[PDB]
């Protein structure tokens, strides 16, 4: 099972050589259309862009182009959308993104403002008196209400479609004190977010697939998308020895590019896996410790 196997990498120091091994392994697909001139300006990163294959198409006769992946997880039988932190221009395509693809919930995993720079755009309404139009996409987006813990927010939004007045009340899951290229502040913390992301119905398979992001959609995002996995798949079959991560995790680089960007954010996905296997695993306690432990109370 992967704590035996936690414990040799980590007693053998090796944590870098595992994930080393895992880039090179990694798929490699095109990215021609994330390429084209005209998309330039779509793209966040130069290095970081989403396969032809799974790219999501925004339903638009014009550019149907948005830095964004479908990562379709068969086994598990969950499907998340991986995106970059919207754009000044691109905000317009990410709630259009999320109308099209009927999400309910959006995993905010970074913050607008990371060491001193614009990591992402102000891409929802920060004042319920002062909603947002996306005048090239056609909708409104009201902020309902918003519920701030000390290191997360919950925020209740409504999107609107301009063209046929119908709504939609969308989740946003902000985690606000995971740095980039690093890890959360404990397994408690993380798993303590993740269930309340599970626990609001955004994941469920009667809604399109939650959107994941953070600055690049593709560290961060990456190691939240392998945890919650993990978890699952462990929890359909209710045998925590089923499930090999480094595999998981291949899995889902087939759809997107660079998912878990350090050595430390592997090892973290195994500790926060590992952790709350306790809880699928009939320990419902648990969840009421990392609630403790996670410091969530103002
Ligand atoms: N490598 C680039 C792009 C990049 C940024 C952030 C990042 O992680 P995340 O998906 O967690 O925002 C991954 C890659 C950079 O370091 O700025
Ligand atoms: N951090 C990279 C993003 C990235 C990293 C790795 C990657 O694939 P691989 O890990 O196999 O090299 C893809 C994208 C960058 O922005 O330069
Ligand atoms: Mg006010």
């Amino acid at each position: 099972e992967m704590e035996k196997e936690f414990e040799q990498i980590d007693k053998s120091g090796s944590w870098a050589a595992i994930y080393q091994d895992i880039r090179h392994e990694a798929s490699d697909f095109p990215c021609r259309v994330a390429k084209l001139p005209k998309n330039k300006n779509r793209n966040r990163y130069r290095d970081v862009s989403p396969f032809d294959h799974s790219r999501i198409k925004l339903h638009q006769e014009d550019n149907d182009y948005i830095n964004a992946s479908l990562i379709k997880m068969e086994e598990a039988q969950r499907s998340y959308i991986l995106t970059q932190g919207p754009l000044p221009n691109t905000c317009g395509h990410f709630w259009e993104m999320v109308w099209e693809q009927k999400s309910r919930g959006v995993v905010m995993l970074n913050r607008v403002m990371e060491k001193g720079s614009l990591k992402c755009a102000q891409y929802w309404p920060q004042k319920e008196e002062k909603e947002m139009i996306f005048e090239d996409t056609n909708l409104k987006l009201t902020l309902i209400s918003e519920d701030i813990k000390s290191y997360y927010t919950v925020r209740q939004l409504e999107l609107e479609n301009l063209t046929t007045q119908e709504t939609r009340e969308i989740l946003h899951f902000h985690y606000t004190t995971w740095p980039d290229f690093g890890v959360p502040e404990s397994p408690a913390s993380f798993l303590n977010f993740l269930f309340k992301v599970r626990e609001s119905g955004s994941l469920s398979p009667e809604h399109g697939p939650v959107v994941v992001h953070s600055s690049a959609g593709i560290g961060r995002s990456g190691t939240f998308c392998l945890a919650d996995t993990c978890l699952l798949l462990m929890d359909k079959r209710k045998d925590p020895s089923s499930v090999d991560i480094k595999k998981v995790l291949l899995e889902m680089r087939k759809f997107r590019m660079g998912l878990i960007q350090t050595a430390d954010q592997l090892r973290f996905s195994y500790l926060a896996v590992i952790e709350g296997a306790k809880f699928i695993m009939g320990d419902s306690s648990v969840q009421d410790q990392w609630k403790e432990l996670s410091h969530e109370d103002l």
